[PDB]
């Protein structure tokens, strides 16, 4: 936990400074409200079990940002390959994530930092 | 509230000097009376859930004006996209918001300041 980590002189992760698992859950739920309300994006999710997807995305984001929870989903490249996702769609999704973070009161500098973790994933997510 | 914020030595926001969230609620009500009575604007809001929109507008204005709570709604570009809103329409809306602020007793200088915050948003809202 954050307390145990501080006793061990480990620096505070992005996961911990934004509020850990509960913060991420709330952000991911809001993120998908936004993504599914966006008609440039909704159709990508037409065949998707959304409770399941959100579960996996919480796990992925938590792990990417320094959380201790395992990611129990499939590899990014495999999942996204062939879905005709361009950098335009990736960027829109990134926008909605930034919006969800903003809505949750995450400081803008920390959102930028998170975007810097997430942006390089576009390589695995997009077709081009 | 403003009291706790001053104790922290935060400078007084536009939000705080106009009376905070309660003042903005009152203005936004009157604002939309003006907008929906305007024949050049009202059809845009045909079938809109006004109650919901109003809460989001209050939230957006509060945040834009330096208020404590984040805006949690859709960004201005996305929400206004594909509506064909012109600078003419935006100007009318801004005019209606100015008149609502005036009617609420907000000093002219502060309405001018608020319009300075609002005016640059025309880039996202229009065309
Ligand atoms: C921001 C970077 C992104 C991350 C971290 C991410 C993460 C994930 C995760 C964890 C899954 C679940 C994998 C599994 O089921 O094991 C998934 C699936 C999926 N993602 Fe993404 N994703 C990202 C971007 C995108 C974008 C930009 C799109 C399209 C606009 C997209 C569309 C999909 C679709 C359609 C699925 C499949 C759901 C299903 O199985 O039907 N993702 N993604
Ligand atoms: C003056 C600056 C403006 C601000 C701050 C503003 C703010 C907002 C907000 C907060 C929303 C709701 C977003 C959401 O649902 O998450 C919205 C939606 C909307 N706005 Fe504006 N707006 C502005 C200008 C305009 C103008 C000029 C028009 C048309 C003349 C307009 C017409 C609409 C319409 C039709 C909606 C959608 C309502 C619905 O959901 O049915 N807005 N705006
Ligand atoms: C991917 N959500
Ligand atoms: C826009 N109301
Ligand atoms: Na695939």
């Amino acid at each position: 936990g954050l307390l145990s980590r501080l006793r061990k002189r480990e620096p505070i992760s992005i996961y911990d400074k934004i509020g850990g698992h509960e913060a991420i859950e709330v952000v991911v739920e809001d993120f998908f409200v936004r993504v599914l309300a966006d008609d440039q994006l909704s159709a990508f999710f037409s065949g998707t079990n959304m409770s399941r997807l959100k579960g996996k995305v919480v796990e992925f984001f938590a792990a990417a940002l320094g959380g201790p929870e395992p990611y129990t989903g499939a590899p990014m490249k495999q999942v996204h390959q062939g879905r005709g996702i361009t950098m335009h769609h990736f960027s829109l999704v990134a926008g909605h994530l930034a919006d969800a973070l903003t809505a949750a009161g995450v400081p803008s500098e920390t959102i930028t930092e998170i975007l810097g973790v997430i942006a390089p994933l576009a390589v695995d997510v997009t077709s081009g």
